[PDB]
């Protein structure tokens, strides 16, 4: 029913401790409103508990996305929308993994350059809410960290409890995502041999067909010549978890840094960005890779701010802008920021995350959003940055490695009655097994020269 | 004090196959020493969490380390296994385990160099948080302590009682352990390089540095060369005690054919006191796919060791059956030859290791139960000359270490006595060699290893 852990370290370098401290100070949107005195004692237990990743995994990260932020390598992010404590299992984890993997070979046959991964995973368990009573006239569900799925009072109340057993779900996952990364499921010819099952049973495998078969020719071809990292992310939400969660180590310049070891890279949504926030002044004091999100209000003046104050010191790859603008709006709306960004000298990672900007509530009653939409986002981002000059870096995508009826259309052609089929989100609809993969076959597409 | 956190009750997988819980079911049937007294019930509602949990371990890593270990039977490579006696959940932290992980890093390019042939590096680690106890009563009057997943160290009555809870805060425990441990071994001290500039910096501020020199200079040298010439795994293992939790971390994965590996580890071993030949430990070993280990004192007789070979290496598979010896050092050179005869005539292989440990414990007039390095030493020693003489392979040591400046044990360059066991002993259970002393014994037996 429950464990029960005892409460009964050294200082930071005196700097760091006043840039952190002030960082909090600050205001922040959509925290948790449990009691300051549990938060504190949860925080202690986190304080000491061994760290989801380590120092020098990030500091290769940084090194890595420097590559992509100089037009050398493309960056796939994908995972849940929301992970939950129930579904953190062997099965579903090894199904997010595998998936992550297919997309990676496929987009980095027609990339021809290097493909970073990033799984949104072992850590994104919070979200934020625009209403604080939801449909059912119920306290919202702010993810596992939070509080509990179930529609009842007892189970929304905001719990603190859950910063350790998110901790815990994340340490689990992550030890097996590490175990996987290194097992067969590494094979680059095993991972293509289920994207050709994959073509085999798809109802829309004819439109792939041809590019599968000459990706294995390439694979067959770097076998006759005599011829895995998975990176953890989520959204940086929770400051209670992300500040339990720091650890001091010298950085990239031998000084000691503050690096959030909760995950290898944090974003920090359009709830949160408040440019006078603790999100923004947080991200600020961590060594970590981080991104924005950027929807249609943005201006490329603010976009520039965030530049300024998040790369301050001209590190390509540190800061990730990522685009959610809508299909409809990615062509007028992106171009200015691109531009104005570029002229500041700074090589940030522009990244399309065509999934949020494109939700619409369907007449059955269900969240969902239209493929037709994602990829025409894409496409668009893809256009823009063709027509000035610049990297299309990489995209940002929820999915999943089960066969879940939450997005419509597709190869299935999914419909509005499907929908209830197994609609399986905590939150937002996921594109499931073979929606991922006919997006990186048609993202690999638009990355052909 | 402390805080109460909420065990997510949360939605079975698939059972087991029926035919494979049929005969798990006969097999643990048998009687079992040892175990937790709590409720029935209770354990069987933290199994069914830990029945749908992430795993420690993947088969794949485990079908990896019976390769591994079939090399050292065959007297191809050497083993290599340590850390804590006892785990606890305070200290599971991240200095304790790199500085565990750099000393058996540290120990085995120092054993690779003199043995000439490839280590294979497991720790205890990541699960090693129960123990036997020969007292109904301790000292103080109390309920024995059992280790982490069964009870608290702190000497009062409400910590000393069996909490089935454990089981799950053990899991979460080995799961970050591990986590690190993987992290760890694709970091920094993977470098070769970065680990001997460790055992120079040994050399050069320990006090009998002078016996080690030589030997770091000529590592140094080979590594040198390595790169001149233009030119990273640690297994998980622990004691197989608790079987409410060994059999909730069963999975099933292929011989061809389905069987069971307990995910919880890598390799396990059974101790002294569970490896009755009817019990159900010995039983649990016969049915899971993972390397085994079975530890042998000098109540050992070359006929029972020979049961063990026919009971838990069946299919005659190399490196499957560790034997595991600890006799003590005054009695290793007569009691060990017999036993090895008897076990090589059957023709199957196994692994030949040696505890030098747990035969060699003693306690101080200061009260400290305590080792001395010499009779540690003498152990290995004479393991030594008994594989020399019969012409079999000497396939490893299995030793009780730390990454800290503890005084636990005796000697050593240090020269611990026992007034200064008192600065800071930290063991929950027995005497650990310190960083230092960890060092110096792998130098001497590099020394032991050479041809
Ligand atoms: C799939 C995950 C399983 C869910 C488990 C839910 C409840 C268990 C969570 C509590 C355990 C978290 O880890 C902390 C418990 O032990 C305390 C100390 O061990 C950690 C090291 O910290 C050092 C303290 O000094
Ligand atoms: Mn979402
Ligand atoms: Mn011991």
């Amino acid at each position: 029913w429950t464990v029960d852990i005892p409460i009964d370290l050294p200082p930071l370098p005196t700097d760091l401790r006043t840039r952190l401290d002030a960082a909090l100070a600050k205001p922040a949107a959509q925290q948790p409103t449990w009691p300051a005195d549990q938060a504190l004692a949860m925080r202690t237990v986190l304080e000491s508990v061994p760290p989801v990743t380590v120092p020098s995994e990030i500091v290769r990260l940084q090194e890595q996305l420097a590559q992509v932020a100089k037009g050398e390598a493309f960056l796939l992010q994908g995972g849940d929308c929301a992970e939950t404590f129930m579904d953190n299992t062997e099965p579903h984890i090894r199904g997010n993994v595998r998936a992550l993997l297919q997309m990676a070979v496929v987009l980095t046959y027609g990339a021809s350059m290097p493909v970073v991964k990033v799984a949104r995973i072992a850590g994104q368990y919070a979200k934020p809410r625009s209403a604080d009573i939801d449909a059912l006239g119920l306290r919202s569900y702010r993810g596992d960290m939070i509080n509990g799925f179930a529609p009842d009072a007892a189970a929304r109340e905001h719990d603190p409890s859950r910063l350790v057993r998110a901790y815990a779900n994340a340490s689990a996952a992550m030890n097996l995502v590490r175990a996987l990364t290194s097992s067969g499921l590494a094979s680059l010819h095993l991972v293509h041999d289920w994207n050709r099952e994959f073509v085999r049973t798809s109802p829309a495998g004819a439109r792939y067909e041809a590019l599968a078969t000459e990706i294995d020719r390439g694979l067959r071809f770097m076998s006759a010549c005599g011829v895995a990292e998975i990176y953890a992310s989520h959204e940086a939400l929770v400051l209670d978890y992300e500040r339990a969660m720091l650890r001091l180590s010298d950085g990239d310049d031998g000084e000691p840094q503050l690096f959030d070891l909760s995950a290898h890279t944090v974003w920090i949504g359009e709830r949160t960005r408040q440019i006078d926030g603790a999100h923004i002044a947080f991200a600020q004091v961590i060594a970590n890779p981080v991104g924005v999100k950027l929807g249609p209000n943005m201006t490329p003046e603010l976009a520039v701010e965030y530049v300024e104050r998040l790369d301050p010191h001209n590190k390509p790859g540190r800061l990730t802008l990522v685009s959610r603008m809508g299909n409809h709006k990615v062509r007028d709306l992106l171009p200015p920021i691109v531009e104005k960004v570029q002229a500041t000298g700074h090589q940030v990672i522009w990244q399309c995350d065509p999934m949020h900007g494109n939700t619409h509530e369907s007449s059955t009653g269900f969240k969902t959003r239209h493929f037709d939409r994602i990829v025409d986002e894409v496409q668009g981002f893809f256009e823009v940055h063709r027509a000035l000059g610049t990297h299309p870096g990489g995209i940002h995508v929820e999915i999943t490695g089960e066969n879940v009826t939450e997005c419509l259309g597709g190869a299935q052609d999914i419909s509005e009655t499907d929908l209830a089929g197994r609609y399986e989100t905590a939150c937002d609809p996921r594109l499931n097994t073979q929606q991922s993969l006919e997006l990186a076959f048609l993202v690999a597409e638009m990355l052909r020269d």
